[PDB]
């Protein structure tokens, strides 16, 4: 190695052994240190080196002479030697320069009695060279982190990182490696493999088995961790469906059927109600054909709410999409069971939050911010602007008409509404510490939903005066149709929502809005629940609070409104109009919800959008931008246990907790900066080795038990796409690719060695729990392991347990800024060093 170009015989490597080199899989890197036969204690005395006397390889060796010059110029400037060397410069001059630097390095080592300062200096120097930084990884692509590398299936130099799999972009749309001819709403292959960080190979049968193992662990967390059967997760969210092999959907579906019997009846299904985050318009019909074993979002209704109500006044659509642009056309929804089950929302922890922070940062701080890779300080200043925009009548960045969106989400038939934490409480600050201006209106709607919201739905779109309004009516419990005359409970249930999306709305003196309440509501007293005022929304918490504002239906069951009742407003809460009316005389404890039956299911689907699923409410119970806890009583899971009576009062039946995995701290993405739980190194570390952002493993256990004590189900966020920040390095044969895994031609990284962080400790929760339940699962549920998965043609393979993650179980990684030449070669032979 160390050539006849220095003080050899002194600076040569101690022995031909591997305990003398800092190596990665027996290869050397530009940041590799080594143990020389002799060190030079200060610039003074050559002494025999100990086992603790490692020194930078770059102190005494260089890949080319060009690099030695670069090293001398750099290390002179660092150590206070204003001598520069230029284009012309013999080997003898630079070897003399290299000695001198060597001598002063050793002097500073003895002065400070550490090498920490030199680790940094060598690192900083290495990152100045194109072959050891981003410049050899360019050009960047639309990957969230600027690009990715794909690990080669057959690398002769790295056979330990080989795979017979790494089958990419097997989305629901593209599961067979061809576009599914059945699903035509999305032209595209319906997603892409490389999203973030280390991309897990969910096409590998051994990894599939391990994803099921993790699923079983989460669904038995209570039993396994705390020997407590009251502290298990009831259900899952499947994170990033469009970025993983869709085989995982048959695996998770089969498990819910085999383990929880969700296929038998609605009681079983509704005790384990599991959701997808699946953005392709193909994913809902895919999931329906697969057996409604889980439910997807209604993306169409989300876009209809966003563009009809939430957008600025000049970017706002007409209101008719609120009726027609959804999985369910709500003109006249009179069905006992909707065709397809779904959940509905206007915002989520990611959707229409991090997007708005990015808009603010890009507009008023850093125009060159990459994807969602924000700094904490960018976030804090963005939130100064955001929090002011929330309280403004004229909003530049934040949603208009939040209460109008929730009035529709919480009265609509044939979808499970999901309330976002950050619409009731502030997106920043401590958990449940600060209420939004919309908290009252949303709370009032949640309590009214339990008491009044049942039966058939009618929505109408009336052109009035200069613009338009919509009416949305529920007929009341037992009344699917406008002609049903109902019983006593029908009479005191039902609701009328009236909305406009234009602040200039003025009815003519001649205009009337006739709202059919249904044949159970003839000649009846009605009172307001919400009314738009000049400064916001007045909530009425009882019949008596509203005593002065009572109005009546006529003999046909119609409420009638005029200009006196309806006009456009502009205030911090309403841009248009909102009016919500309920019948007078509901008992204090009236509850028109319905439980799931044990009657056998007969249509081949697990989940059914009937009155019992319509009775459920989902709560997404975190924000990305929650402040870190300063003391135990501010930990979210401790606050959840303390406030569990609130959630029951609101009719929350399904509590979607944040992912509970201990966050990585690399800061390479938003998730790793605000530590939400989506960026992790250990899949089984649920606040066990260290608190998560939300508290300790014991705080989580107590939160689950508290929710269960009120009959509320708890959802585990299943995140099989990627992992962050592995502590051990590994050398892989890699190819630069776009997020679809297509090779970027004109790249130095092409069947080339590259140094990834892709090995786990072997001493973490993964090492304890990995594969630990595969024998139990194959014994109880052999059919799970008999199924030939669609993408691979073969069953899951539980014959190997994953105690340590390594490169062979991953597709690739986001580019790490280590360059195409980071692994060192002998210049003459043009081959890599191997020990
Ligand atoms: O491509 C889409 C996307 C990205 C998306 C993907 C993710 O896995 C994620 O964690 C967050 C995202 O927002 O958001 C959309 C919304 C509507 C239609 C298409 C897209
Ligand atoms: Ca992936």
């Amino acid at each position: 190695t160390t050539r006849s170009n220095l003080y050899k015989k002194y600076n040569q490597v101690y022995d031909r052994s591997a305990q003398s080199f800092e190596h990665v899989d027996h290869y050397l890197t530009a940041e590799s240190w080594y143990r020389p036969k002799y060190i030079l204690k200060d610039g003074k005395t050559w002494t025999q080196s100990t086992e603790k006397d490692f020194r930078p390889l770059l102190m005494t060796w260089w890949p080319s002479q060009e690099t030695q010059r670069q090293y001398v110029n750099y290390m002179n400037a660092q150590l206070g030697i204003n001598k520069t060397y230029d284009d012309t410069s013999n080997q003898l001059q630079l070897n003399i320069a290299a000695a001198t630097i060597q001598a002063k390095i050793e002097a500073k080592i003895t002065t400070l009695k550490n090498t920490d300062w030199l680790r940094q200096t060598i690192s900083a120097f290495v990152k100045t060279q194109s072959a050891w930084n981003s410049d050899s990884e360019k050009p960047f692509d639309d990957h969230l982190q600027n690009g990715a590398v794909l690990y080669d299936n057959e690398g002769k130099l790295t056979p330990y990182a080989n795979s017979n799999y790494r089958i990419l972009n097997r989305t629901p749309t593209n599961q067979t490696g061809k576009k599914d001819p059945r699903y035509t709403a999305d032209n595209t292959i319906g997603g892409y493999e490389f999203l973030l960080a280390n991309d897990v190979d969910n096409s590998n049968p051994v990894v599939q088995a391990e994803q099921l193992n993790w699923l079983h662990f989460l669904m038995n967390f209570g039993n396994i961790y705390a020997n407590d059967p009251d502290a298990n997760f009831d259900s899952i969210r499947v994170d990033a469906v469009d970025n993983v092999d869709a085989d995982l959907l048959q695996i998770a579906g089969d498990y819910l059927k085999a383990a929880k019997g969700i296929h038998k009846n609605d009681k079983a299904a509704n005790d384990h109600l599991s959701i997808l985050e699946a953005w392709s318009d193909n994913d809902t019909p895919y999931l329906h054909d697969d057996g409604d074993n889980m439910i997807n979002m209604d993306n169409k209704l989300r876009l209809s709410l966003l563009f009809s109500l939430a957008k600025p006044l000049n970017q706002r659509s007409g209101m008719n999409p609120l009726i027609t642009n959804s999985l369910v056309n709500r003109t006249d929804d009179n069905a006992e069971t909707a065709a397809v089950p779904s959940y509905s929302f206007i915002r989520a922890h990611d959707s229409e939050v991090q997007d708005l922070i990015r808009d603010i940062i890009k507009a008023e701080i850093n125009p060159n911010v990459v994807g969602y890779s924000f700094t904490m300080e960018e976030i804090k200043k963005a939130f100064e602007i955001y929090n002011k925009d929330l309280l403004a009548t004229e909003k530049k960045y934040t949603h208009y008409n939040t209460a109008l969106s929730y009035a529709l989400l919480l009265t609509n038939k044939s979808s499970v509404p999901r309330v976002y934490y950050g619409d009731m409480f502030t997106d920043d600050g401590q958990y449940m510490a600060h209420k939004t201006i919309n908290y009252e209106a949303i709370e009032t709607l949640l309590k009214a939903r339990i008491k009044y919201v049942s039966g058939g739905q009618a929505m109408r779109n009336q052109q009035v005066g200069n613009s338009e309004i919509i009416t949305s009516v529920r007929y009341g419990k037992g009344a699917l149709k406008a002609t049903d005359t109902g019983d006593r409970t029908t009479r005191t249930s039902g609701v009328a929502v009236i909305e406009g999306n234009n602040p200039s709305l003025r009815l003519k003196a001649s205009d009337r809005v006739v709202v059919n309440m249904g044949a159970a509501h003839k000649n009846q007293a009605y009172r307001p629940l919400l009314l738009t005022t000049d400064n916001g929304i007045k909530a009425y918490h009882s019949d008596q609070e509203a005593a002065g504002l009572v109005r009546y239906t006529n003999d046909r069951g119609e409420l009638i409104f005029t200009a006196a009742d309806i006009k456009g407003y502009a205030n911090p809460q309403v841009s248009g109009y909102l009016g919500v009316w309920v019948p007078v005389g509901a008992a204090a404890d009236q509850d028109v919800r319905v439980a799931a039956s044990t009657a056998p299911s007969t249509d081949g689907k697990s989940v059914h959008q009937n009155a019992a699923l319509d009775s459920r409410v989902m709560f997404e119970g975190f924000s990305n931008f929650q402040a870190f806890a300063t003391k135990k009583e501010e930990y979210t899971n401790v606050v959840i246990a303390k406030n569990v009576d609130k959630f029951a009062e609101w009719g929350v039946t399904d509590f979607e907790m944040a992912p509970q995995y201990v966050s990585s701290t690399d800061g390479s993405f938003l998730d790793s900066v605000i530590q939400n739980g989506y960026a992790f190194t250990d899949r089984y570390d649920l606040g066990i080795s260290k608190p998560n952002k939300y508290g300790t493993a014991d705080d989580l256990v107590k939160a689950i038990k508290a929710l269960h004590s009120k009959g509320i189900k708890v959802m585990a966020d299943w995140v099989p796409d990627q992992m962050y920040a592995f502590p051990e390095k590994e050398v892989v044969t890699a190819t630069r690719v776009d997020k679809f895994g297509k090779p970027v031609e004109g790249s130095q990284i092409k069947s080339v060695l590259y140094v990834a962080d892709s090995k786990s400790s072997g001493k973490d929760q993964q090492a304890k729990y990995g594969g630990a339940f595969l024998e139990e699962l194959q014994a109880k549920y052999p059919e799970l392991f008999a199924r030939k998965q669609i993408s691979t043609g073969v069953p899951m393979d539980p014959s190997v347990k994953i105690k340590q993650w390594s490169a062979k179980y991953f597709n690739g990684t986001n580019i790490l800024g280590r360059g195409a030449g980071y692994v060192l070669k002998d210049q003459a032979t043009n081959t890599y060093f191997n020990i």
